[PDB]
């Protein structure tokens, strides 16, 4: 008897929701009488399964609607637990206990990414006459990116950008670019968010529009 699991390190992302899995012998029929599931991180308590029904009078409370356990996985050997709303303390090591005929546990290593992909843009036309635009693009995150702006065909362009700390996560950031350039309706540039230790890149698309 042992308890095994697919993998031992997640890395998941800021927000979303996430599902933790550790897997044990079925031989065909659940006796749920006899199955013991646990699930902890650092020392608080996540889920209790006994008796074929979550005990969430022993939730630790910075839980609630948060956390359930996928009750159909069960009968397949699989004790499955899923967090919604994915929040940066989530990360840590995580560990989960299982009693069913023979004792066993495991420990998994869960990181919490924020990217730069929700990205808001805005296309400002300055003065006509000239064609002047003023292009914006921002985004939050962790940890501190640049925003690197290039034309549609690559040659990397002058900009200018802001970073604060968020208002509404306050341990993520926030990072406004803006580029100033005379052009014409149906022509592409690029924004980039860029992060570094491991290198991620986030860009979006912006059109020169046709406006009356």
């Amino acid at each position: 008897f042992t308890v095994t699991v697919p993998k031992d390190l997640y890395v998941v992302e800021y927000g979303s929701n996430m599902t933790i899995e550790c897997k044990f012998p079925v031989e065909k029929q659940l006796d749920l009488a006899a199955l013991i599931v646990y699930w902890e991180m650092e020392d608080k308590n996540i889920i209790q399964f006994v008796h074929g029904e979550e005990d969430l009078k022993v939730q630790h409370s910075s839980y609630r609607q948060r956390a359930r356990l996928l009750k159909d996985q069960l009968s397949l050997g699989n004790a499955a637990l899923q967090i919604t709303d994915v929040k940066l303390q989530d990360a840590g090591v995580y560990r989960c206990m299982i009693s069913y005929g023979g004792a066993d546990y495991k420990r998994i290593t869960v990181k919490v990414n924020a990217p730069y992909n929700k990205i808001n843009q805005r296309i400002l036309v300055v003065d006509p006459v000239t064609s002047e635009h003023e292009l914006t693009c921002q985004a939050e995150g962790y940890p501190k990116a640049e925003v690197i702006w290039t034309s549609s065909d690559h040659q990397v362009l002058s900009g200018k950008t802001t970073t604060t700390n968020s208002k509404r996560e306050e341990k993520l950031f926030n990072v406004t670019s803006t580029l100033r350039i005379n052009t014409t309706t149906n022509e592409i540039f690029y924004c980039t968010f860029r992060r570094l230790d491991p290198e991620e890149n986030h860009t979006a698309e912006l059109v020169i529009p046709e406006l009356p």
